[PDB]
């Protein structure tokens, strides 16, 4: 039933813009954060902004939201594969994430985000995960969707 809606956008500004949403939240829990943009990272776009705005955001802020101290990264970058493959990846410094609870992370229901964000990465014929080393090394959210270059 869910359609891509399209329109042109900024894709630097929109992670300037998650970034300035996040940053006083990871200010107040004394979490820096980064961003880093590939420099052949497209900056004019043809894609779903509310969409992968959507997207970004809940990753970013599972990242503020689930560490407790250290570092967050967010990084973009291209996935060689007119389109292009967005990869977005952030990574935290959490607790870690047990194995056996990653294959339900999309399932777990307390909680929508990364459910939302599935479907939406789906329609942008992407992929989307989470992974972990385990204890005390936090995890990093990946994905990859397809965008139009303007
Ligand atoms: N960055 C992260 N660090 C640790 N756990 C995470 C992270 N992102 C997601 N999770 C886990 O995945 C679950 C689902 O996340 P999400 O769908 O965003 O819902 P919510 O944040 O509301 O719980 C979370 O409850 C949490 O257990
Ligand atoms: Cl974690």
């Amino acid at each position: 039933s869910l359609q891509l809606e399209l329109g042109t956008f900024n894709l630097h500004t929109l992670f300037r813009e998650v970034l300035n949403l996040i940053k006083p939240i990871a200010v107040v829990k004394k979490l820096p954060i980064t961003l880093n943009l590939a420099p052949d990272l497209p900056e004019f776009v043809v894609g779903d902004e509310k969409r992968l705005m959507q997207i970004i955001l809940n990753i970013v802020g599972n990242a503020v939201k689930f560490s407790k101290q250290g570092s967050i990264s967010v990084t973009a970058l291209v996935t060689k594969s007119s389109h292009f493959y967005l990869r977005v990846k952030v990574k935290d410094s959490g607790a870690g994430i047990n194995p056996q609870d990653i294959p339900k992370i999309f399932t777990k229901f307390s909680g929508l985000g990364l459910a939302i964000s599935k479907r939406f990465v789906n329609l942008m014929e992407g992929n989307i995960w989470i992974e972990s080393d385990g204890l005390g090394k936090g995890c990093t959210a990946i994905f990859d969707v397809k965008l139009g270059i303007s």
